[PDB]
């Protein structure tokens, strides 16, 4: 169009700027560490949440606590993120449910680790691609609709340090790779979609979660490489996806935010 | 040791997170756009503000008006960043004033733009690293020891684009290696200060400010290139600067957050 | 077993370290301009050649051409990179037909551009990941095998400027994540095979083949990006594919050589 | 609208694309491992040498020897780097004796570790950046000349891992930060000097030489953090030397080379 562009009006309370009042989140891996914390900051600035889960109990109960804790409108929807048909249908309840949709975590993901040999089974590598890359895709495309309509959105990946870093001493390849993808993925999409939504990725390190360390050996790998020799707790990570699901971060888009304790340093 | 090093005990609420009360930040360019918008974003969180300040005028009132705004201390002083004596002064005076050191923001620069060829002075060259390579240096020598000292501190320079990508149409070799030089010493620091303090990076695109595009010809650039068409607006680096400065990020270091309108992802 | 690991007996010539004499390269995308004209260097080299195709014409005449010319056996197979079955009886005919493989060429890729919106086909989308991605999945997987017998091994994959930045006017989300997922899948795999194998990269910018830029608008950004102001010519990748194939570049793995004409610079 | 712009003269032979027959390659470090190590694959290559040194002891002996070994001219020349009028001195006084310059190796280099507070001399920064950052700008600012001149010309930094990671365990973000600065220096300069000149870079990792694993604790890092298990032999890197110095490498600009063993990877 015509050059500049407006710049938007914007609060000038910095913490009116984090805001999540009038706006709806929709978070798949919805029941477990990072999702929940993330939907916990989201719902403190006053957003509605919409939780999305697959095998995770309880969360109608989960969501009703969460929805009277903050006085917001909390909704669980159960969605395989491997299903293109599922995460659409997810998306077009809570589209329906709450009249709008202005944020989308894909945050839910998996893999099978492995070294890259004719050991390494063919479908192994698949369910891993799907699970972080093909999922975030199919939930982009969907949302892509509902923002261009809106004019307005912010789409999170949960990625990792393992889009950029090699993790030892248990090779994955294809994890490390389909995160790689969905870094540079939603980076191709902020450009793409640039006149109606933000595009953003949260890459945490290790974090004490069912994801994380799985070993005494990964966790001494732990040890030696965060320089603050510990994993995360999921409270380090709330503060991040608020700042990138709210109007804080209007000018923050295609960028990846590095949430590793210095575990990329050395 | 031992491993795993502790936690931090952080609040249950996302924006309590983000509280600087009873902590103290020092701002170099304190009276300019970026170092300003920052230090309202401190004292709003309720942090007492030192604004460093070369020749701008009025700091005096400045700081009384945001003091009296937000209902912290604010007070100036002069520091000239390219003289290590002025630093240190500047640093030391606010340690004895404040009685502590919190946050630190390097966020003093400038430069000479030009081709490098023999008609490029090597003061201009000097100049440049000295305003923003040196002084980040200078700075972190003695913040080293109040951290240390405190056992806790947040160190963040302002880099830019310019340490990741070369600015056109005008040729900047000088000003885009000592943003380069400043995002890696930063990331070396995080390792370096590990047992008592977090450093980090904020690497702002365009932002309107007296040191925003040159001309039309910087504009024309900028508006093809950020994917959002237009300048950032100073406001919108608030939240990161306080972010970074804070609780909100205690498993955040060696990071560099890339606030550019998409400028970087071509 | 133990450290230091034994250093490789090397030539003190450094255009000896460039042979292929009694090595075996097998290259997929064997028809198409970067990968004959890999190929010619290989050839040049005294290396034997496995030209892996899937369409192009007159391959058998093609290989004969190369032989005679080079005085190294040739020949060519029918590969589809899409399909693992295919990808893995090409690579068994080498082993067989040759007595060995040293180097393999993931050359191959494609892809189908497009906005990521309802109007892109779930088809599209994995039909791209397929060839760029899956494809260098299912060589690797065989490669190992052969690679761990011998003590040694080169895998090269074909990835693109696409993999670090944004291609535009023409979005292409799709294709930009398989190639930037292969870039760290080949990383992940040079950790991986670290004790029978180098893995490195290749990032072509612009180049003047069927896939280089598609039309004029594609052709003016190319001319403002690139600093050479013009698009590669093929003759300029051949050296860089025979520095990883052979023992001049003993040392180096993980890495991604990016031959682009400056076109990331900006 | 001169675009696009004429792709170079091409040999047709890849072999042909290494020579160095006709020009002329000035080298910092001229009398160390690995700068003497490119001197041997430029002298190979059938490329005059000028060895640069500044306390390496036989030059005017070692020169001949190398000259009288390959057939081409060798000469040596006192010059420090961190002195400006030296290096401008030594860069004349080449041209003069040579007639040309077409590839300047700044591969001089040094710098003092130690962790950043007050125990950290002022006088151990600027050296470090003296020897590595400033140098490299003093004989850019000077090579331009000569390039502009010849219409053509190849710049080459020897940088570090150091640029890109942080060592451990003994700090050094003085030494760190001035390499990133070379880095992003020379992409700087790739662009400026688009019309007449390239501009790349060579990360070596921990190569056997004095600026190796300085004692058995950065051993022990390096043998677990590089892929193959051992320091780089400087033979490995000579044929990246020749490839950025000769017309293999054309449409290479901006590039970093990175030779690491796989340091980097995790
Ligand atoms: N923890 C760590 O150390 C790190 C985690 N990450 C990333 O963070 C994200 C969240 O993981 P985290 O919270 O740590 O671990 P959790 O195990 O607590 O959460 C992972 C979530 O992924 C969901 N999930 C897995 N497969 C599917 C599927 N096919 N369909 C729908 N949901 C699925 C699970 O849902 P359910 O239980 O309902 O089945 C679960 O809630 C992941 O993307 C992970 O890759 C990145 C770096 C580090
Ligand atoms: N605006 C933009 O587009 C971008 C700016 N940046 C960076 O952001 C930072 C702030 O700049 P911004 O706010 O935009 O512009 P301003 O012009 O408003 O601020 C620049 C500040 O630097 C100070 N300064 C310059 N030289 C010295 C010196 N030698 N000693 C002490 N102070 C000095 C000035 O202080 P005083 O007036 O008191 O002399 C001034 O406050 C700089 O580091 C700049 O490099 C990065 C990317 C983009
Ligand atoms: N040219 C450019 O500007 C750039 C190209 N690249 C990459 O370089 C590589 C080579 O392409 P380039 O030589 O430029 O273009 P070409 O079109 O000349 O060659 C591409 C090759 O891909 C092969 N191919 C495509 N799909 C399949 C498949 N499903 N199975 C087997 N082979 C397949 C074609 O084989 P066939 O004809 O026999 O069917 C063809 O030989 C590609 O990976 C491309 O992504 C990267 C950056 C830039
Ligand atoms: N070896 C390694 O592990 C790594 C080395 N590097 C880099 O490689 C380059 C070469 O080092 P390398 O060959 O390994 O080690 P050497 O010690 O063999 O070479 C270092 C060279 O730098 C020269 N030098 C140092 N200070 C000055 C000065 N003030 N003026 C002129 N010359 C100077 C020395 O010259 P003289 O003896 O004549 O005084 C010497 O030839 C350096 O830039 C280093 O930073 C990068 C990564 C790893």
């Amino acid at each position: 169009g015509p050059f500049p562009k407006a710049t938007p009006q914007l609060p000038n309370s910095v913490f009116d700027m984090f805001s999540m009042k009038g706006k709806v989140t929709a978070i798949t891996g919805g029941g477990g560490g990072i999702g929940f914390a993330a939907a916990e900051a989201i719902a403190e600035a006053g957003g509605d949440v919409a939780l999305l889960y697959r095998s995770a109990p309880n969360m109608e109960e989960r969501s009703a606590e969460l929805a009277k804790r903050f006085g917001v409108k909390v909704k669980s929807y159960q969605c395989e993120v491997t299903e293109h048909e599922s995460v659409k249908q997810a998306i077009e309840a809570v589209e329906k449910d709450f009249g709008r949709l202005d944020c989308y975590i894909a945050n839910a993901g998996g893999g099978v680790p492995g070294s890259i040999n004719p050991d390494y089974p063919l479908e192994a590598w698949h369910k891993t691609q799907s699970v972080n890359l093909h999922s975030t895709f199919y939930a982009a495309r969907e949302c892509a609709r509902i923002f261009k309509a809106q004019g307005s959105g912010s789409f999170i990946a949960t990625t990792s340090i393992s889009a950029r870093i090699v993790n030892v001493p248990y090779d994955q390849p294809a994890y490390n790779s389909s995160k790689a993808a969905v870094v540079h993925f939603c980076r191709s999409l902020a450009r793409d979609w640039r006149n109606f939504a933000r595009v953003n990725t949260i890459s945490p390190g290790f974090f004490d979660t069912p994801m994380g360390p799985s070993d005494k050996a990964v966790e001494d790998v732990l040890y030696q490489k965060s320089v603050l020799g510990r994993a995360g707790d999921v409270k380090e990570l709330k503060a991040a996806y608020l700042y990138l699901a709210s109007n804080a971060s209007t000018y923050t888009t295609g960028a990846d935010l590095l949430i590793d304790g210095g575990y990329c340093l050395t």
